């Protein structure tokens, strides 16, 4: 109900999320995926190679 | 005042602490020690082969 009222409201829904250090972020990916691995069971099926190009 | 009944105080503060996940620990100790270094400035100066052994 009143649809264009609501582009102010999902809009100040999406502001409200945190900010995110890049540094941090970036160092932590890149150590943490160096070596670690997910294990070769059938639930991870193909989940490793969505993560190779990362 | 009253030192004996400290005996009791000061180890309900003792098991207050927080628990420690070791195998997070360990995992991101070793991840984020491998390549990550200290600057070479006059502040850092032997601190770094404090965390050589390690």
């Amino acid at each position: 109900d009143e649809i264009d009222k609501q582009n102010q409201v999902i809009l100040s829904e999406l502001c409200k999320q945190q900010a995110q250090d890049l540094i941090w972020a970036i160092r932590t990916l890149r150590a943490n995926f160096r070596d670690h691995q997910l294990e070769s069971s059938p639930r991870y099926d193909k989940i490793e190679d969505l993560f190779e190009p990362l």
